[PDB]
Formats: structure tokens, sequence, C-alpha cells
């Protein structure tokens, strides 16, 4: 078939490159063992077959499907002999690693050909310096101290300047999103759904009927409220002012009804974020005067967000909450793009517009009564058990909150390694969510410093370790 186009990115035959090129065959197109033809030419330092495919729109970062003599032979199932003549003659026989090829892009075998020119080519084609193979070497790893060497990490240098600069307009251009990033553990997904929305809004491309509206669905104590505030302490800049909660509970009646038309609390600011909770337990009319809140536009308030929460559906979201992880970093992913590609993925029905329309909103609606409710909601937000990592990050939060206040009141150092926060972290139970941690530090640690300083054992000025010795488990405190 093509194997005469790679035998001819293997020999330079450039004429007939050019030929199945113009026959809409695409550069990309790789050996039965597995490397693209611009890798062949970029280790036989053919270069005009390789400046021809970087013309063509070859991806030079496309790593090596051949691993090992050993191993593809073991994969593909055929003798060891075969596919070692089959490397050596159809590939290179300078390459002397019994170790595995994986993930080889063309700069890594221009690095291992020790060739300048090419290397400039791939570079010029906005190469990865940086890209690692399944060892985890770079090309610069490959690389003969050469000035090639000097050429390669400066590309280093440059593509890190790339991501810093747009580490910093990330930041410009969306503040909120970086507060909430910096204030908020975990639950990405809900940050970015809730923050794209508020600009959406922001920049005009919802119908500026009614005020933003979202649905919290999720389980209790993981930042739902927490965000809430969040986001209210950025537009109001109160921290106190723009925040307003209802506890739905309190309404189950039709006289709580008459309580509830609020109406003083919305005149103190027209513009403030609210919040109801376990709002699917809560009366119908309390929530057809919502509804009419939330599409009326008396109930004079505009400019205001509108927040609901329930633990409904939250089994449901827990039963798989994998899949939606993905999905959400694969947006934050997508968003520090700048082309209308990018955009096109937006596009896209993710898998979370999947996820309402199949298994969430059949539930969300039965147990509703209306279709209507659903459709009246501007975005309806998931939120996610932490996983190991943000359970670590909220025990240090608070470790880093008490250290801090000693510092500031005794001028006590507080020290721990990370071993304290993984024995702390078996003390989180679910059910009160991430406050469990609070109590668990509040516990196993203030309780020691207060009985310490009752004592008269911490001196102002000293400095103390948190350890851990097994002799089951007991958590130590010394003075260094
Ligand atoms: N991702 C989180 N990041 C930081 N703090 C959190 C987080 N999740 C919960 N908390 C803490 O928990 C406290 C409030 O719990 P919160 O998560 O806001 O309740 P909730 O999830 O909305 N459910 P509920 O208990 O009904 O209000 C806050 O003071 C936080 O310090």
């Amino acid at each position: 078939k093509a194997e005469a186009f790679l035998e001819a990115a293997r020999s330079n035959d450039t004429e007939e490159i050019r030929r199945l090129l113009s026959e809409g065959l695409d550069p990309n197109t790789r050996h039965r063992l597995g490397w693209t033809a611009l890798m062949v030419a970029a280790m036989n330092t053919q270069h005009n077959v390789v400046k021809l495919l970087l013309d063509a729109g070859a991806d030079p970062n496309l790593g090596d499907g051949f691993s090992s003599v050993y191993d593809t032979a073991r994969e593909k199932s055929l003798h060891s002999l075969e596919v070692l003549v089959s490397r050596e003659d159809e590939f290179s026989s300078r390459l002397s690693s019994r170790a595995s090829f994986r993930g080889c892009s063309a700069l890594h075998y221009a690095a291992l050909a020790d060739d300048l020119q090419t290397v400039r080519l791939l570079l010029d084609a906005g190469a990865d310096p940086s890209l690692k193979n399944d060892l985890g070497h770079t090309p610069l790893s490959y690389a003969r101290d050469g000035e090639l060497s000097a050429v390669l990490r400066d590309a280093q240098d440059t593509f890190a300047e790339a991501q810093r600069k747009r580490e910093a307009e990330e930041r410009r251009k969306f503040p909120l999103e970086r507060r909430l990033k910096e204030h908020i553990i975990g639950q990405e997904g809900a940050i970015n759904t809730v923050a794209s929305a508020i600009r959406r809004k922001e920049n005009g491309w919802y119908d500026e009927e009614h005020p933003l509206v979202f649905l919290f669905l999720g389980s209790s104590g993981i930042g739902k409220t927490e965000l809430a505030k969040q986001v209210a302490r950025y537009m109001h800049k109160d921290i106190k002012k723009g925040f307003i909660r209802m506890d739905m509970s309190e309404f189950q009646e039709k006289h709580e009804v008459a309580k509830f038309i609020l109406t003083k609390q919305l005149k103190q600011s027209p513009s403030a974020v609210v919040l109801f909770d376990e709002v699917e337990k809560a009366h119908p009319d309390v929530l057809t005067v919502m509804l009419q809140l939330f599409d009326e536009g008396t109930i004079e308030c505009k400019d205001a967000i509108f927040i609901m929460t329930s633990n409904a559906a939250s089994d449901e979201i827990a039963q798989h909450a994998l899949q939606l992880r993905q999905e959400a970093q694969e947006q934050s992913r997508r968003r520090l793009a700048e082309n209308l590609d990018d955009v096109q993925k937006s596009e896209n029905i993710t898998i979370s517009n999947t996820f309402k329309e199949q298994v969430i909103r059949p539930i969300l609606k039965a147990h509703f009564r209306r279709d209507e409710f659903l459709g009246r909601i501007n975005e309806i937000v998931y939120f996610l058990p932490f996983c190991h990592s943000e359970l670590l990050q909220l025990v240090s939060r608070e470790l880093h909150y008490w250290a801090k206040k000693a510092k500031q009141r005794h001028n006590i150092t507080l020290l721990w390694e990370r071993p304290v926060l993984e024995l702390l972290v078996k003390g989180y139970n679910l059910h009160y969510g991430a406050r469990s941690i609070k109590h668990e530090v509040e516990r196993r640690v203030v309780n020691q410093l207060a009985a310490a300083f009752e004592q008269e054992l911490l001196p102002k000025g000293c400095t103390l370790r948190l350890t851990v010795d097994r002799d089951a488990p007991v958590l130590r405190l010394e003075l260094l």
C-alpha cells in the first residue's frame, strides 16, 4: 500500500512524497511497527522531506508506536529477528538502547541523530522540547552536549515563557475564577460552570430577561454555600453585604409563604446573591413565587444571582464521578486557547449535557412536577466528593490557619510533614463533610496546643513539630 510512502520518507524520494501528498494522503502516516514518516525522515537527516512534511502540516509532536525489539515482538507476536531487521533497515541502524522508544517525537530522534538542522526545522514548526517519552526523557535528555543542546534548552525557555504569559492572562481575563480557585479546594467543574455563566450574562449572551439562576446539586459540606459566599464577596466586595441565605426547610406550609414574602433583605440590597438550601422539599407555592421571581425580572431586584441546592441526585451523581472530573478538567484545558477551532469544540454537547438529559432531569422532573421548573434554570451545577489530594489540602488549610494564629499571638512556629496530614485524612467522615476535618484538627491538635499553653509548656518564641509515632496510631507534639 503506502509502505512505499515511508520507504520514500526513509530514502528521501522527494518527488514521490509530493505525489502522494497531492493524492491527499496523511503525513502523520505510520509504519506497521509504529513510527511516523517524519520520524524516519528526521532520524536519517533527510531534511528535504522533513521540511516538506512540516510544510504539508505533518504533526512533529507524535510519539513512536515502536517500543523495543523484544516488546513489539511480543505485542505484534512475531520472531525477534523479523522485528529486528525491520527496525534496523526500515528505520535506523545507529540506535543502541534495548530500552523502549515508545513516545519519542521526531525531535527526540533528531537529538539522537545529533544534527542541528532538523532540530531547527522541527523547532521552527513548533515542536515541544519538553515532550517526555514513556521513560520521562525530553529530547534534551538524549542530546549530545552540543550547541544543539543550547538550541533545545533555549527552546525550553521559550515554551516556558509562553506558559508563564498564558498563566498571567488567564489571571487577567478570568479574575473571579482565579479568586474561586485560590479560595476553594477541589470542585473544578463547579467553578468553571458558575464563572462562565456569570460572564456569559455580563458580556450579554443570555436573554437578559431575568437574573442568573443556578441549581447546586450534590452532597452536604463540600463547598456549595462556600462557593456562593465567595462569589458574593467578589461581586459586592463586602463580605457581609451581598449575601442572603434562606433555610428552606423552615418552609413546608402555606403560612410559611406569608412569611417568606426576604422582602426586607432584598430591600437592603437589590443586587445581592441569594441561596436556598434543600430547595427540593419546600412548598410548591413558595417555588411558584420563587419562579415568578425567576421570570419577572414587588420584585424590584434585577442584577441579582439566584442559587438553589439539593441533596437530590446526590447519590446518582456520586455513583460515577470520574467522567465528571475528566470533563471538568478538559474544559479548563480547552479554555486557555485562542482560535476558532477551540470555540468550535465549545459547540459540542459535553458529557454533562447528556448527563442532565438522561439520568438527572427525569429524577429532577419527577420530584418537581414541572417541565417549566427545569426550564427556568440558567445552569445546573454538580458537586463532587473530594479526591485524596483535596482532603490533604483541606487538612493543610486547617493547620496553616492555626500555625498562623499561633505565630501572631504567641510567636510560636508550628511545623509538620506529610504523614500528619495523611493520618488526619483518616478522620474525614462524609456526613459532615469538610468541617469533619475542622473537628479532627481541633481535636487531635488544638486540644494539645491549648493544653500545653495552659500548663505553660509553650514558652513565647518556641518551635514545635507535629509527629507520628507508631507504637495503635498516636500523634505526638514535640518542642525543638
Ligand atoms: N471546597 C471547600 N473549600 C474550602 N472550604 C470548604 C470546602 N467545602 C466545605 N468547606 C468548608 O465547609 C464550611 C461550609 O460548608 P459548605 O461546603 O459551604 O456547606 P455545603 O456544601 O453547601 N452543604 P450544607 O452543609 O448544607 O451547607 C466552610 O467554612 C468551609 O471552610
